[PDB]
């Protein structure tokens, strides 16, 4: 089956992360998460979920809900626990905006709208 060709599921290395980010024309959310981790293995499925929930709105051509994991090389990405989230605004970028927690997918959605100008106003 597709598993992302539809939009929803979005692969991000390396060498790709930084021309989605640094695409001001849209916004992109790049999820950096881990299966050995035991708390962000759920942060998958919920990746999965929210991304054919947001992909089927009326934001395909805004938001981008892209997942990896953070095992990849070239990828200066410092942070205190696994499950961290990185957001790029699009027009607003080059700053990577590092969460302080993952819990559920709400919390996501309902930040990207408070920092992203995409989903803000």
């Amino acid at each position: 089956g597709p598993l992302g060709s539809e939009g929803p599921v979005t692969v991000v290395v390396a060498k790709n992360y930084n021309e989605i980010v640094l695409d001001d024309t849209k916004d992109v959310l790049i999820e950096f998460y881990a299966p050995w981790c035991g708390h962000c293995k759920a942060l998958a499925p919920k990746y999965e979920e929210l991304g054919a929930l947001y992909a089927k709105s009326e934001f395909k051509d805004r938001v981008v809900i892209a997942k990896v994991d953070a095992t990849a090389n070239d990828v200066p990405d410092e942070i205190q626990g696994f499950p961290t989230i990185k957001l790029y605004p699009a027009g607003a970028k080059g700053q990577p905006v590092t969460y302080s927690g993952s819990r559920t997918v709400e919390d996501l959605i309902k930040f990207i709208a408070e920092n992203g100008k995409y989903k803000a106003a």
